[PDB]
């Protein structure tokens, strides 16, 4: 068994790295891979930079380097349900891109031709996030996640999201082209992150003040994740 | 340019089944390999070795294909084929567009600082290799066509008009053309640091109308951006 994970910043990789045995590190693409084992379990622990093609692009190597069995995307996520409080979970069932847009040739929002509209998280590692969230008494919502290249920040930007996505409960920069990866290579998929912020006008305050919160809380999460996909 | 193996091999990149299959055609010894969702054909055009890749439409896709492509047959340059939508007045469709920059026209980080359209960790704008415009340019000028040299925006979006097309130029009002993949690629070029360019022919100009004209001059675009990339080939393999 062999779990890859993938986070965009150094804030949100750097403790689970730190718990590496073993760790082996590859250079390349501009990402760096850390490899070794994780309480027992081997993993490939990848920082991918921030934004969709950063995400592909390390997804990509990740997945033909290392090989994982499922993909874990880790981070940090701007909230969007009303019940989510700074530093609480979000796990992906789908993930969608709220800034594709081909429309015109009758394709629904959010939908790029040649892809499902969504990408549904896989049933068996959702599962598994639930009892991880269960276990460790934490307040989570598992729902829709959307991505695109922008971080929002209140005004119109988050609007249209809430608009054309109402029933998303958080946004960030990666997953969707994380889960569109995976699903091109029939991998296992599923978001794990923690909210910094609320999308909001202040959102670029809170998340430089709670960033480090929310790397701790999916950190918890990810480890216990990992120990529970081994059994 | 120095081939990094015996001989130069040149990558190309297109999107969609109309805007590769010409060129797949041309190519000789021809050899496919499906993988991520994404075709690869390597052979030779015209005794150049070649490998070309059809990724399917926008960013991650041709992120994706262009890692792929950079990591199964590592080829010395690439070159990113297809259609555009036209920004600048003088374009027809038809006509050639050449990448001197790109720039995601949809990137916003600006709560934090950055340049719009700019990533974090990345450049605001990725610059094409020198020596790439240079002979596009001289093929230019030999096949007689006409042609922007310039600034290619690219974003998850078909532009059609009203307040998408009024944003672009707004924000880059220096762009010449718009399309879904070109700075994907150039952004995965850069990481990998491999040298890169984009040649594109006009479908459209982006307006109300380019549905429409989409749909009936893909074909075209596919044509006039298929004669430029052999052409091109040709000239960087021999002088
Ligand atoms: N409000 C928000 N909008 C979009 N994404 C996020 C996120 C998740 N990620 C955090 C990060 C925000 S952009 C980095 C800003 O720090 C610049 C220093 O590198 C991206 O990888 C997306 C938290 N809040 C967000
Ligand atoms: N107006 C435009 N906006 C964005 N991109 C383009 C392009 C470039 N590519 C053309 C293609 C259009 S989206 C697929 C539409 O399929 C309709 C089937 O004919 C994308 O890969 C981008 C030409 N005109 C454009």
């Amino acid at each position: 068994m062999k779990i890859g994970i993938i986070g965009a910043m150094e804030e949100e990789v750097t403790l689970l790295r730190d718990k590496i045995d073993n760790r082996q590190t590859i250079t390349l693409g501009g990402c760096e891979i850390y490899t070794g084992q994780l309480n027992g379990t081997e993993v490939a622990l990848l920082k991918s930079g921030i934004g969709k093609v950063a995400a592909a692009l390390g997804a990509t190597l990740l997945l033909e380097h290392c090989k994982p069995d499922v993909i874990i995307n880790t981070g940090s996520a701007g909230g969007l349900a009303s019940t989510l409080k700074v530093g609480d979970i979000v796990v992906s069932d789908e993930t969608r891109y709220h800034d594709a847009d081909v429309t015109a040739f009758g394709y629904e929002y959010g939908q790029l031709p040649g892809c499902p509209a969504g990408f549904k998280a896989d049933d068996k590692l959702i599962a598994a996030a639930e009892s991880c969230i269960r276990e460790l008494n934490l307040n989570a919502v598992r729902g829709l996640i959307v991505s695109g290249d922008a971080f929002i920040n209140g005004s119109v930007g988050l609007a249209k999201i809430r608009h054309n996505f109402p029933d998303a409960v958080a946004v960030e920069m990666e997953a969707t082209a994380i889960a569109h990866v995976c699903h091109n290579f029939n991998v296992p998929f599923v978001v794990v992150r923690a909210i910094s912020d609320v999308a909001d006008q202040q959102s670029h305050l809170s998340f430089d003040e709670f960033l480090a919160v929310a790397a701790k809380q999916s950190t918890l999460m990810v480890e216990t994740l990992v120990q529970k996909l081994a059994h």
